[PDB]
């Protein structure tokens, strides 16, 4: 079957020459949305990654995969960290 | 070296394509692993992004990139952000 | 197709699809998070360029962080034995 049997190599060896080089060019792309109060949500399409709250309260928990929750009395604010991929070129 | 060319070309083009079309079809899958206690672990084949703690605490370490730690006398849970990558389709 | 007018630059075309439509989901098992933790004394951490930052963890229980430029983590709290960022990046598995 000689064309298609060579047609297939030259694809997958070019595919491996150009893949990791277009994985360099991809990096995270992260921001940080702060509420004030007790809640801070992430916008569809990206990742909740971490939350801080003010008030010094280092106790967190993360609501649907969406919504940073602060858990100490009175909370001044939340914040999440809200992250999707994005290509550099 | 002629129509190998030609092909290569082709191979290249529609490379440039379909790449960026298949990246941004990847997001971020993240969870957390939450245990009493003052260790909470991500399991194989995910990083530990971050790490919660009870009792108001926010100092925590990672320790060997895979287990979060948190360091305040007094913690009642302590809990770990886990992610790896995940194609949406 | 439905009736080609380039017969081999289409059967082409198709083979190139087809074949990237296995050869992408395989290659991308093989890359992922790269991620670690960069440690300071005070109430400032970066992490380097190429990477993003996550997390902050701080000393003294202080659960109040926030980045600075999308660089460095700042530790709010008034007292601060240290600060502590957590860095990541993309990378393929070599």
């Amino acid at each position: 079957c000689p064309i298609d049997e060579a047609i297939d190599k030259k694809i997958k060896q070019d595919f491996n020459s150009l893949f990791p080089n277009a994985i360099k060019n991809i990096g995270l792309n992260c921001w940080t949305v702060s509420s004030r109060g007790k809640l801070a949500s992430c916008p569809e399409g990206t990742a909740v990654l971490s939350c801080s709250c003010g008030s010094a309260c280092g106790s967190w928990d993360i609501r649907e995969e969406k919504v940073c929750h602060c858990q100490c009395a009175r909370i001044d604010w939340t914040a999440a960290r809200c992250c999707k991929l994005q290509v550099a070129s």
